[PDB]
């Protein structure tokens, strides 16, 4: 659909996956990355911060080395477009940029071209395959991921297409974005990386009963965290009116010993599980 702003829309809104995390002002819901309204001019104002030539490389950046950068508030979630499973062709990602330069600023296609030698292609891309070192399948990982009768269950806090209890953010499609490696991550290093809105509080009431948890849910009258504890979730409902301080931290209530409840086998089924939502 070659390189204009009109097929960088139906990318980022499409293929490319970005509006799977961006929204863009009202337009969509997403949240795991930051609002793209008005990206135009305050990538002006990065290029400035970071010592870049231009707003539009700044914009390159973000999309060839997301990790070279972390927009204050977010975790280092945003996966190379260019590489499995997104495979994203460099015509593209160059598409992709000239909606991004509309985002309250205009294109300049002239000066996008000239990007295309740092724009990596996507059939070239460098990544080994993912081979698990034992034979595994999805639905052996999905029966894993609902398994009541384990020490961890994945369904207890995750959805997957209706199935599951929602504590941690659905899973539905993750396969489709995600690479192998950042499922790794998650399971064995959960709070590396927290998911936006999911983080943990720490609340005092004016009573000075201490709770730690994630909310669930935030009325005018009422606080409603989950709280975790050895792999179980409950919930606490917190009258607004005795709250004294709630303080956001680094840890994730999903738990951190998943490497000890786990068998390399029924770890590496899950990943896969992992993989194949798309
Ligand atoms: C969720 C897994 C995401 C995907 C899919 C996309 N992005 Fe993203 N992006 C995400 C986060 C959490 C952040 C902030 C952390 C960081 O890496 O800086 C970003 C950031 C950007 C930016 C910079 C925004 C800024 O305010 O400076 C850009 C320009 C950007 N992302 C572009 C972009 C594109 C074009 C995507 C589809 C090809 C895309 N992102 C997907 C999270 C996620
Ligand atoms: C509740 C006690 C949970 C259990 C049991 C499991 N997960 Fe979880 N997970 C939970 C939360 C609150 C979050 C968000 C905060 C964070 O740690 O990032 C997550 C996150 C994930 C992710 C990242 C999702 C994304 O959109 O990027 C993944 C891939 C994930 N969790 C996988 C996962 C697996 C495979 C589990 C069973 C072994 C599992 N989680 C259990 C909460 C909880
Ligand atoms: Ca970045
Ligand atoms: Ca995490
Ligand atoms: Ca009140
Ligand atoms: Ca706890
Ligand atoms: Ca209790």
């Amino acid at each position: 659909t070659g390189v204009s702003a009109e097929a960088g829309e139906q990318i980022f809104w499409g293929d490319g996956q970005c509006s799977t995390c961006h929204k863009i002002g009202s337009s969509g819901s997403a949240t795991r990355g930051p609002d793209q309204e008005g990206l135009a001019e305050r990538a002006e104002e990065r290029a400035k911060e970071l010592g870049l030539s231009s707003g539009l490389e700044y914009l390159v950046e973000s999309i060839i080395d997301p990790e070279k950068y972390v927009v204050e508030g977010f975790d280092k979630i945003m996966p190379r477009v260019y590489d499995p499973p997104i495979m994203l062709s460099r015509e593209k990602i160059l598409a992709v940029l000239a909606y991004l330069q509309s985002l309250g600023g205009e294109p300049d296609l002239d000066a996008i071209m000239k990007f295309k030698d740092k724009i990596p292609e996507a059939s070239k891309t460098k990544v080994k395959p993912w081979v698990p070192p034992l034979a595994v399948t999805a639905e052996e990982g999905e029966q894993v991921f609902f398994d009541e009768s384990l020490d961890v269950t994945c369904g207890k806090c995750h959805m997957v297409n209706g199935k599951g209890q929602k504590v941690g953010p659905e899973l539905t499609g993750i396969g489709a974005i995600q690479t192998p490696q950042y499922f790794v991550e998650s399971i064995l290093e959960p709070s590396a990386v927290i998911v936006k809105g999911y983080e943990t509080v720490f609340v005092i009431t004016a009573d000075g009963i201490p709770y730690n948890g994630l909310i669930k849910s935030d009325t005018e009258e009422e606080l409603t965290l989950i709280l975790e504890e050895s792999g179980s979730v409950e919930e606490v409902v917190i009258p607004k009116d005795e709250i004294e301080d709630m303080k956001k931290q680094e840890v994730s209530i999903m738990p951190g010993n998943i490497g000890e409840l786990l068998s390399v086998r029924q770890f590496y089924a899950v990943i896969e599980y992992l993989r194949s939502l798309k």
